[PDB]
């Protein structure tokens, strides 16, 4: 199977390189991650939560994690250029909290005395992309107060919170709601808004659950009694457009199966979104995803990774 | 004490009776209503529902209605031209449901059986301002839907169905929530709209509890699957403000204590409502009240009818 013989059989074209993320292209990298590495993570599942983790398997400039104690069918995927995860030490260095493996106590647990007990050895510092070492994203600072989308709920615009901050990324937080509403993001995010955007628009602001008297709800006091700062209007970039176009080709992590990277093409087309159909697949399979996603490549990348790529389902 | 004592006193005005609906103002009317006397009527904190009711006390132009085999607890006082307190057997003539005495079955309770058990006499049909016998309220039919202020959560206008007709009013009921949101409006009511006024203006409008999807709530497709019409747009009308001001005396209800009626001022305004407060005593005991409410009447009334009047607490 190649792009080259199936895109002249399709007369299509893949999308070039020069529309993804410098991240999402880069194939020139060596996967310096090796079996039995210990780490520190992200939780994708709970995004505010670190946790220790092993590298269980590597496949091309991909790895697949352990959380230590845990079930092994917790296990995930990420890039080796991710930036969720972090040396052995960062979480301490950085005022993260880290998440003990199951059954200690995070008051008896130390990296030193751990790699000693395990006889294992942490991923060294080099390997990673985010160590808090790089300039962090330009007015945004732990505590200050913005106006969100809840990508769960993408009607709603809510109070919300910058609660973590690393390189140039930082957590956005719904203020009284569950943890596991919060998402990363960037200065260029299109979900995030300067206090007061939702006035202006005409749009309804969702404020903190339960919040009292939630009709008389007004920025101006409820900065003032948590303590607070908006995040000021000149910290919001204007992240333009993708330049993807319907019936391009690349490849895609397959989301139900995501040791898996198949054939794909753009099936529709918003500002910041893309649609995802597996070729040879049925539709029912297709799923919209962001433009910066780290699950989409360019074609070839499988390839010059040392990933294999699944070819169209073809009878 | 009197009124031309207290004004002269004051150097005080009392609110004209002209500021008053007649069925506010009208004191030649005499009592008809006996002790003992049984009738159907609307429970105040169920406004859906009819009960037997019986005649507690009678004091003045009002009476103090007991739910047979309730409570005490649960009496309550309308005035004798109340719309909401119906002859014995309207409810079978009408359409209307009648839940029974405390511990009977509905469908085992029948009026001359339940008449000939207790040896009580039925009140008489010509006290009864409402019988059903009135001109309906134009344009609005059971099961038609429009779009109504929820007074218990005031900033959402809501999908809303009439529920009920009874001579010239109609009962407001919030689809897919509790009956006890319900309430009773007139076409002037200030608190109803066509379907579609909020979209004209721009203001949110909250679907059913828990509609499937209701950021789409489309009214057409709503309308539709309910096999149901909009109230037509002609029907609704301009309800004119009141034109009570601040200052003005007149005589209220003490809705902590019922049975009674003081000497009250209007301490603010809205274009519908007044505040009132009761002379002498603390504002912490001020409240919201609308200015077509049965319950405030003119200097004079408790006089004319018969009924004891509390002057202004003194020291």
């Amino acid at each position: 199977w190649s792009w080259e013989s199936y895109l002249e059989e399709q007369k299509a074209i893949t999308a070039p390189v020069s529309l993804f993320q410098d991240s999402q292209a880069v194939t020139h990298n060596k996967n310096g991650f090796k079996l039995g590495m210990k780490l520190e993570g992200i939780d994708p599942q709970h995004p505010s939560m670190y946790f220790i983790l092993t590298v269980a398997e590597v496949c091309g400039y991909r790895l697949r994690l352990h959380f230590d104690g845990y079930s092994e069918c917790h296990d995930f995927w990420v890039n080796a250029n991710s930036p969720d995860i972090h040396p052995a030490g960062w979480f301490e260095k950085t005022g993260h909290k880290l998440q003990p493996p199951k059954g200690y106590k995070e008051e008896e647990f130390s990296w030193s005395q751990y790699l000693r007990s395990t006889r294992a050895q942490a991923a060294p510092k080099h390997l990673f992309v985010s160590q808090s070492h790089s300039p962090p994203p330009l007015g945004f600072q732990v505590g200050m107060k913005l106006e969100a989308v809840d990508r769960m709920n993408p009607s709603l615009v809510c109070v919300a919170s910058v609660t973590d901050v690393v390189d140039s990324r930082f957590l956005v937080h719904f203020d009284n709601w569950d943890d596991t509403y919060d998402y990363w993001c960037d200065p260029s995010s299109p979900y995030i808004h300067p206090v007061g955007w939702c006035q202006k628009q005409g749009k309804p602001l969702t404020p903190p659950q339960d919040y009292p008297d939630p009709d008389n709800f007004c920025w101006e006091k409820y900065l003032e009694e948590t303590g607070a700062s908006a995040v000021p209007t000149w910290a919001f970039k204007v992240r333009p457009p993708h330049s993807f176009l319907v019936n391009m080709k690349l490849e895609a992590v397959d989301r139900r199966n995501p040791a898996l990277i198949r054939v794909a093409s753009v099936e529709d087309v918003e500002d910041h979104r893309i649609k995802i159909h597996f070729d040879g697949w049925s539709h029912g399979y297709d799923f919209w995803i962001d433009a910066d996603h780290p699950d989409i490549h360019p074609a070839g990348w499988c390839s010059k990774t040392g990933h294999p790529l699944q070819p169209p389902l073809g009878p």
